[PDB]
């Protein structure tokens, strides 16, 4: 059974811990490991939060201008550290339930086509797009 390693990262408090729950735990309110099918192949997802991980989900809240803006650092440190260019990534903005939008998704778009990655929308608490975020994480895992 193959075993996908999965790191979360980004500013504190963009709901990191929350995505995880909501994917494992299937509710909103130290590692991770939960079997799933994906594609017709049952696998292994294990989340830390790089040293060493094989797929990075850069989460970022839409309701964080800040968190934003840090996202390129930890992009950066990502790419140090796996001495690489190509690192499989997602950009997440987390907290899409949230009325208080101060990053536009175009934007999200934007940073995320300039390295090369996909964007995708979240919400730990309405589980919009969680599934989706990891889901494709591993996806592009598969490719590389
Ligand atoms: N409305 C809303 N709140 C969220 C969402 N995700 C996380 N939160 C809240 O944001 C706060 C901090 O989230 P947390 O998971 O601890 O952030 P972390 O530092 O990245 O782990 C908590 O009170 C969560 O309930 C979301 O999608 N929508
Ligand atoms: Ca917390």
């Amino acid at each position: 059974m193959t075993e996908y390693k999965l790191v979360v990262v980004g500013a504190g408090g963009v709901g990191k811990n929350a995505l995880t729950i909501q994917l494992i735990q299937n509710h909103f309110v130290d590692s991770y490991r939960k079997q799933v099918v994906i594609d017709g192949e049952t696998c292994l997802l294990d989340i830390l939060d790089m040293r060493t991980g094989e797929g990075f989900l850069c989460v970022f809240a839409i309701n964080n201008t800040k968190s934003f803006e840090d996202i390129h650092q930890y992009r950066e440190q990502i790419k140090r550290v796996k001495d690489s260019d190509d690192v499989p990534m997602v950009l997440v903005g987390n907290k899409c339930d949230l009325a208080a939008r101060t990053v536009e998704s175009r934007q999200a778009q934007d940073l995320a086509r300039s390295y090369g990655i996909p964007y995708i929308e979240t919400s730990a608490k309405t589980r919009q797009g969680v599934e989706d975020a990891f889901y494709t994480l591993v996806r592009e895992i598969r490719q590389h």
